[PDB]
């Protein structure tokens, strides 16, 4: 190739805030992340993630839309109050991609499961690229 | 409590999308349902036609196939970007797929994996549309 449109983008201690109450996808996502180099934080509820995320510096938050007693975007209203940190927030139901579409407060990006985790990586870095400098 | 605001597909509606597919019935799909959602399609179904297209026809968001007759997507894309900016969602099927969209200095605008989910090609392309003026 004689000309350089490709590249490895540095993820390396970038923290992210991951906010699933299913153990094994949580599980699988960390797991994905630290791969890259990612420093993971592990939330399962919404008032944990939001005390997580009060607390400490976030660069990404996955979020889930559907919490035990949250819905995503309450987190995200909540976190929002704190910091412009960016989201991506995790969806199953074609209903939860017309919700999100519709924020009010927006998030940076969305992900239909089930998904292969490499999607995930793949959004992480897209969300993290465009906010580098923010 | 109010959190919702559903005037942004509205501001879709007449937007141009370039469907390069070489997938006559995949594409015929993807046409279909971007209209019902009131955005304007053009179909082309290789390089030389996505680049021929894009070159006379005022496009908003390009809908880009990764495996295509000659060039491949990867091609195309660096082929309309050597002439113009415009916003590209790509079309994607194989994990490698994947990683070479992580791997584009200039990243692609979005992408979506296949099996395509409808509602979800609608939704990104008016996501970047929205993002992108
Ligand atoms: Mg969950
Ligand atoms: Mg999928
Ligand atoms: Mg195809």
């Amino acid at each position: 190739h004689h000309f350089d449109h490709s590249f490895s983008f540095d993820c390396q201690d970038k923290v992210i805030l991951v906010v699933e109450d299913d153990y094994d996808i949580g599980d699988i996502i960390e797991n994905y992340l630290k791969r890259e180099g990612m420093s993971v934080i592990r939330a399962m509820n919404g008032k944990q993630a939001i005390e997580l995320h009060a607390s400490q510096p976030i660069d990404l938050i996955l979020l889930d839309i559907k919490l035990p007693e949250l819905n995503g975007w309450e987190v995200l209203n909540k976190i929002r109050q704190k910091a412009q940190t960016p989201v991506i927030m995790l969806t199953a139901l074609d209903q939860d991609i017309d919700k999100v579409m519709a924020l009010r407060i927006g998030a940076d990006d969305f992900v239909v499961a089930p998904f292969n985790p490499n999607e995930v990586i793949a959004r992480v870095q897209a969300v993290l690229r465009r906010t580098q400098f923010a």
